[PDB]
């Protein structure tokens, strides 16, 4: 499955530098397969067999393929990741003006690493609303320029930079984007409205508020001597996101299956959505009893400069395929009956599988067992993958949506 | 106008991921220009008007453009730039095989900042010496594909790493390159023969020893909502060397000019060459005594994220021009003459010119007087630094003034 | 307005000193203003232009506005703030008896400031549930009278106090309520017992458990030279209680509304209600899609004696109208459309509007946009706010509760 699969991953990194592009995303290639979007304001007809999907604030998706069978005799095959990353977030009022440049004053959204950020090409992007002609409206933009710099500190004015120091994401991470008269005017909602003419045509009465991202414009790529790896922004999870989405659209059968995609995993709906698709009573948790969540993130890989991180015995390998997640304290859902079956799944279909615990000193109700590839470095501005292990859990996932037995 | 000489900066940088790759550019460069190699180990004849250069260890040049008088009489107009970075080297035995991976062990070049070295596609490039049929060559490579990454450790298992740790050069920034295990031999010097077919086609009986430097493929590019910026690897200080080039083929008058980039700047040749211009005796001494050196090297701009690492009253502005550079404890060796001919130039030159000092709580033994001057910069010695996209028009005329001065202090 | 309805919140907090005295306080408003109590055990019917509200644990409140058209085309507006404030909790068996003295064992009650508690003239309120005629009642019972004084500790005897020292709540924050003899015996029961005579004209055959709060007897107040400061205890949230109900009472228009005050915030209801007031389990997502929360609840203005706890482009103001908080990692749900909607109906009902952010280095599935009004000192026994913002807050929230158009 190449490399052509690779290559869709790269794409679809770069069409996706927000939790809102990657939604848009999503839907434009569910679309492309004839999945009809359903509005959950309206009132839902349904017809069984049925291809849907349905978004939650532009940044939660969920794919619903309806197959031959009851739900409540053959339950879901639910594939859940991510839709969101660490990043640095544009504040409310951002404007920043001293020593001749204007800068935007952000906010860490998520547990992101501090010192990749800095020395980027960033740009900009995710949703503005705005008053055009009196009533409300909401756009993604996309500024695809490298508008926007967060420059180190010189080491000369720094000397024990490599010793390490507690990087101020208050002081040090708002980013550089021009420079100002000075005295002159700085209006970023002005900046907006010209994205906003610039990529829509839309002239704009006001800008209100928004919800945008910083992002790196290096694009993922494949990398390594024999080209065994990718390197990229937001792989998680984008990468999981890709992965079962491209498993949902070639899957085999007629198996009950669900893609769900949701925002701020990274700080109901499920659950609503799958209420609304039963004829309520004993019906939901029939189904959901019959049921399997994969639940796909990013796993660690053991790193070689960082090798006593993990468990010697529990280190996968990038490119050794999905890794099963156990905790005990329900950090990972998974138990034995889940990873039995996840891993008779990898032997059916001759994909190899891992197994990760932490070093031991460091709501629907379904049935869950917790996979991911390996990874280095999240949550960096760049993570790292292997360049064969997109095919391996495809393949899997793809299995795993054609299975007509579950646990 | 300007934007020929960024885009020339972005192709220079390319072209020069290492101090001999700068040197086989600036070579080019000058031989497309007219100017015609000097061996050192040969004797050599110069006449006036003359375009010469000269290069040592494949790593070091000096440019030479002689004028209508004798430098005795009318002196030399010198420009000095560095051919280094700081960055990553390839060890002698550097082969490091685990958890399945095939790892280089790295030196580190220079005083290099190492967080910026993290999660980047890093290639690798540089000079290799081997044994060919059977006698000593050495020639340079550029695998050019990204072919190594130095990745952070997750956060999840380094919970407070934002607050800082001391990042270890032996342990944390040896690059991975390719997967092992399940065998199997890795043996570094076989992958630079296959690199030296594919790159040379030339194959060699034996591969002894390499200097090769780690570095960014993501190329240099203008940045900024009003592309105010360039951001790239080596601005230290490949900059100026462009600037002093540029500077140097276009500049008017006769006059005798001098380029200099040396190698080893980040850790004898000029004064050596100087000396085989000029007949012996007292010549040299008097020449050099007619003589000014601009000294180019990037300066630090006030950075608004840390302003207060800067006095307050000598902030430069990045595209607020050239920099001159005081210290008067000899690290930079400006004094008020030459700070007052250059500050002088600039107000000619119609060039708008800035101050440094150091806050106060923080060549040359050619005896040349020199001015120390540079562009301002962010990020110095990171992978990836950061410069204003007008300065460089700014510093390639005052230069060219400079080369075309009558007189001098 | 203004006066007036600065007046009404000085009495609603002097009518309140815990959650149970709040519903109370509200339940006996909204009755007065034609509202009917649904129990929540009884089967219910409610017709449109209904006006019903529902207590849980009679320390939260439900108060509900069915309007013409219905909630699966219009959707709810929804206000949300709390009955709870931090302060101090007598122990089951709380008797203290040293140094002469009758101390009551208190437990801390949420996020409180401890120093602001010592040297208040304090009294004592809350719910007691007693045996009478062997039946099991609960009542409210209120003190009034300064009961008890948690004096601090003389600085001769503490020379270093400016200094700072850790306050500890098992140790110096038992307030003293009276003088014992040598060997007189006290039973805190039978105080209450007295209180139940006093105050109901109730005897009770043993008195079993109760849930009583100190707080401050100095009533709220409008304070400064120029009047433009309320000084007073549980601001934090009685403030937007007040503010709701009064936004609820005097709403124009015909739409759906609910005010929902609930206990336990400063440490299932609201769905369990919202269930019970449409059909099906697919009127529900779309009625909720289709609605918007209004979570009202105190901001932090920024102190000129501690600036530099905000960050410098996003201090609020006292008198500068209600903040708009944002959080992109949720700790504040509010998005770019919700804020949107909000500046706009703040901007076009010409009320000032302001936006929060904190300084970098420091549920039923519904759309929310978190705002309130900019204090001092919360979580004191004292706190500050300007006498200009109630005003603003009932003049938006009103319009809020007339909206039509939702995003
Ligand atoms: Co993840
Ligand atoms: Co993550
Ligand atoms: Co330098
Ligand atoms: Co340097
Ligand atoms: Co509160
Ligand atoms: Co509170």
């Amino acid at each position: 499955m190449r490399a052509e699969l690779n290559q869709g991953l790269i794409d679809f990194l770069k069409a996706s530098p927000t939790p809102f592009h990657a939604t848009a995303s999503l839907a434009r290639r569910l679309e492309a397969a004839g999945y009809r979007r359903l509005d959950e304001r309206d009132a839902w007809h349904t017809e069984t067999g049925g291809r849907y999907y349905v978004t939650r604030n532009d940044s939660s998706l969920i794919a619903i393929r309806l197959g031959r069978r009851s739900p409540l005799e053959s339950g879901f095959r639910l594939v859940g990741a991510h839709t969101d990353s660490p990043c640095l977030r544009v504040k409310p009022n951002p404007e920043i003006a001293r020593n001749g440049f204007l800068q935007l004053g952000v906010e860490v959204y998520g547990g992101a690493l501090f010192a990749p950020w800095f020395d980027r090409d960033l740009s900009l992007a995710g949703r503005v609303t705005f008053r055009a002609n009196g009533k409300l409206e909401s756009r993604l933009v996309d500024f695809r320029k490298a508008i926007a710099v967060i420059p180190n500190l010189a080491i000369h004015l720094n000397r024990a930079a490599n010793e390490g120091w507690p990087i101020n994401a208050q002081n040090e991470l708002p980013p550089i984007i021009a420079q100002l008269a000075p005295g002159e005017a700085a209006d970023f909602r002005l900046l907006l409205d010209e994205q906003l003419l610039r990529e829509h045509g839309i002239t704009a009465d006001v800008v209100l508020d928004y919800e945008l991202s910083f992002y790196d414009t290096q694009s993922a790529a494949v990398v390594g001597l024999n080209d065994e790896f990718i390197a990229g922004a937001r792989l998680d999870n984008l990468l999981s996101c890709h992965a079962g989405l491209e498993a949902l659209l070639n899957a085999e059968g007629d198996e009950n299956c669900i893609l769900v995609c949701t925002d701020h995993e990274e700080v109901p709906f499920l659950e609503q959505v799958l209420r609304r698709l039963l004829p309520e009573g004993d019906a939901f948790s029939r189904a959901i009893q019959r049921s399997l969540l994969v639940s796909a993130d990013n796993a660690h890989g053991v790193h070689p400069n960082y090798a006593d991180r993990h468990d010697a015995n529990h280190g996968p390998a990038l490119n050794g395929g999905p890794v099963i997640k156990i905790n005990s304290n329900q950090r990972y859902a998974t138990n034995s009956e889940t990873a039995g079956f996840f891993r008779h799944l990898c032997q059916d279909s001759e994909v190899p599988v891992q197994s990760f615990v932490t070093r031991s000193d460091m709501q629907v109700g379904v049935r869950t067992v917790d996979i991911g590839l390996p990874t280095f470095a999240m949550h960096s501005i760049r993570e790292l993958a292997g360049s064969h292990d997109l095919a391996h859990l495809v393949k899997v996932l793809g299995a795993f949506y054609a299975s007509s037995e579950l646990p």
